[PDB]
């Protein structure tokens, strides 16, 4: 599954995201855009062995366990692949603990890097929410 943009929006609304930890709705949207090009399914193998995955890619080595990633810690204890359903339940549980663990939303680099400081607002606008 691939979201919509305003659909993705919306399931994100419903599972708690819109200012959690102080992050508004279109950051959370904006970092999935630029992580996962809102693809559920997405994985993206590293050099140090991790994995990432999902529609937020969250790594192996640190959140979520897949059993082939060395120095894994399993912070947000669940299996990776979980993290590659239809229903974003287990991704925005992860995600809310990644982003309360101290580094706020700088954890995801596509969205340091593309949404930080950007209007984010434009990837919820045009939506019904």
């Amino acid at each position: 599954k691939v979201f919509g943009r305003c659909e993705l929006a919306a399931a994100m609304k419903r599972h708690g995201l819109d200012n959690y930890r102080g992050y508004s709705l279109g950051n959370w949207v904006c970092a999935a855009k630029f992580e996962s090009n809102f693809n559920t399914q997405a994985t993206n193998r590293n050099t140090d062995g991790s994995t990432d995955y999902g529609i937020l890619q969250i790594n192996s080595r640190w959140w979520c366990n897949d059993g082939r990633t060395p120095g894994s810690r399993n912070l947000c204890n669940i299996p990776c692949s979980a993290l590659l359903s239809s229903d974003i339940t287990a991704s925005v549980n992860c995600a809310k603990k990644i982003v309360s663990d101290g580094n706020g939303m700088n954890a995801w680099v596509a969205w340091r890097n593309r949404c930080k400081g950007t209007d984010v607002q434009a990837w919820i606008r045009g939506c019904r929410l």
